[PDB]
């Protein structure tokens, strides 16, 4: 048909590194797997839910009330996604002020901020240091050695962060394709004829057939295939609204998710070409070139732009491209988020004065992200995407998968879809909704617990006490489910507990096609 959009943030910078911590080739298989089978049908099904009544993340939930724990929840994974992009886009204003000068300052090894072990491309002891990899670390954050020291703050990055909350801000409260694709294409073009770079895709290949009996490599598949696709994520069941009731919400699933994945592969191979180059050039295998840290794409993509000639124009492109991609993605994930906060209270003295409450919502991120820009910025922006964004989003969506046609009822979905679309969903989809994606889902859940929780899981080795905040973080998101639930059977009339469930999880008196004309039969 079209453009399918996509090509956010979470394909160009999240999937380059995710690949190279999950042992590089070996996470490909099971992506292929988790997209096939918990992919496009976790998809087809959000698209169907949102069509069905004009909604958004919240006031969906009219199935059962008592499950509308998981919206609430839902924000909440949300707040904590959206609040480390600024960080990470901050990074990016960084770099286009940065390069200013005819010269990039990231491709000369003989600059103050440099060591006596750095390399160079351009024209001692061990563990020979590409010149990229000295600019991100000696003179951008100047991180400390762990969490033990806080440090200083980073004056540049804290003013560039400021920047980063304003911009958007003034956008929001006033009121583009297929230049991505031409700028891989053309750092796709150069880096590949250089000589080292068939090491660097044969290692995106040829899987271990030995590491894939494992735990942390499908735990992160399923959390990449639900993190870009945007289950349970926010901004897109909400959009699902504005959509017309009889569209082809098949077509668009079955595009959008191709189209997705293709753009994360082609930035696979785009990453993992220079990697080569530097494994060649330095002298080391391509699984230890590098480290298994929060950033690959600014250590991997400046030195693929150094390489080819008139740089700066290329670089003030690329960082521009990207600089936009990530206001593109905030733009939405917040003002959505802000229209469900306005709503939620149904009140007068909070519903005129939108632009206070988008200060507000505005306002804290800015304070709350401060820490993030300091001389430990590296490890608490990584420790907030293993135990923020992993294993509750699956969660959410397996037992909110699990919720819709387990009690609401199988066939009155599936009888739905035909007053919405002409033909029935596929033989396909049905087996693979009824048993095959929650099964897969619980498996690997109670695997990575059963076993694989000793400190060698700790693949960081992170302090006690840190981690305990992270797992505290983690239960949040997903702890607000029961919550709500006993919330709601307090109100509930205390007749036993047989009753109590079915009168809390039934559909209510408003549950049905959004708008008139279309109420006709049972919905009627």
């Amino acid at each position: 048909t079209s453009v399918g959009y996509a090509v956010g943030l979470g394909n160009v910078w999240r999937f380059p590194y995710l690949c190279y911590r999950n042992g590089g080739g070996a996470f490909m298989f099971p992506y292929f797997i988790m997209l096939i089978f918990c992919g496009i049908p976790l998809f087809f099904m959000e698209l169907s839910f949102g069509q069905f009544a004009s909604q958004g993340c919240l006031g969906v939930w009219r199935i059962s009330p008592m499950f509308k724990g998981v919206g609430y929840g839902m924000m909440v994974v949300s707040t904590y996604i959206g609040i480390y992009y600024n960080v990470v886009i901050c990074i990016a204003f960084y770099y286009f002020f940065s390069s200013m000068t005819h010269v990039l300052p990231w491709a000369y090894c003989n600059n103050p901020w440099n060591t006596h072990d750095c390399a160079g491309v351009l024209d001692h002891s061990l563990q020979r240091t590409s010149p990229s990899e000295e600019y991100w670390r000696l003179y951008v954050l100047k991180l400390s050695d762990d969490i033990g020291n806080f440090g200083e703050v980073r004056l540049p990055l804290l003013g560039c962060l400021g920047v980063s909350w304003l911009v958007v801000f003034l956008c929001l409260i006033r009121g583009t394709a297929t230049f991505p694709y031409v700028v891989l294409t053309i750092l796709f073009v150069r880096g590949v004829t250089l000589e080292g770079a068939f090491d660097g895709i044969m290692y995106y290949l040829t899987p271990q057939w030995d590491k894939i009996l494992e735990a942390k490599v499908w735990g992160d598949a399923a959390s990449q295939i639900f993190y870009s696709l945007g289950c349970a994520w926010g901004g897109l069941i909400t959009m699902a609204s504005y959509n017309k009731f009889h569209n082809n919400c098949y077509r668009d699933s079955v595009i959008i998710s191709i189209t997705n994945c293709a753009t994360s592969v082609y930035a696979g191979f785009v990453i993992f070409s220079i990697l080569g180059f530097m494994a060649n050039h330095l002298g080391v295998d391509v699984s230890r070139v590098a480290d298994h840290g929060p950033g690959l794409a600014f250590v991997a993509y400046p030195e693929a732009l150094t390489l080819l000639p008139i740089s700066p124009l290329w670089s003030l492109l690329f960082f521009f491209m990207l600089i936009l991609l990530g206001l593109g993605t905030q733009f939405c994930l917040l003002e959505t988020l802000v229209t469900a906060i306005v709503d939620e209270v149904g009140n007068e003295w909070i519903l005129q004065k939108k632009t206070y409450v988008t200060l507000g919502v505005a306002v804290a991120g800015f304070l709350l992200g401060i820490p993030l820009t300091s001389q430990a910025g590296i490890y608490w922006l990584l420790l907030m995407d293993n135990y923020a964004a992993s294993f509750s989003l699956v969660v959410i969506s397996c037992i909110m998968c699990v919720a819709i046609m387990y009690i609401y009822g199988h066939r009155n979905y599936f009888q739905d879809i035909q007053m919405m679309l002409g033909f029935p969903p596929p033989l396909f989809f049905q087996i693979c909704w009824r048993f095959v994606s929650p099964a897969i889902i619980f498996f690997i859940l109670v695997f990575t617990v059963i076993q694989y929780q000793p400190i060698t899981y700790n693949h960081y080795q992170y302090p006690g006490w840190a981690v305990a905040i992270g797992f505290l973080m983690a239960l949040s998101s997903v702890l607000c489910i029961p919550l709500y639930a006993m919330f709601r059977l307090c109100r509930t009339d205390g007749d036993t507990l047989l009753q109590r469930l079915k009168n809390a999880t039934k559909p209510s008196r408003d549950w049905g096609p959004a708008l008139l004309e279309h109420r006709t039969g049972r919905y009627a």
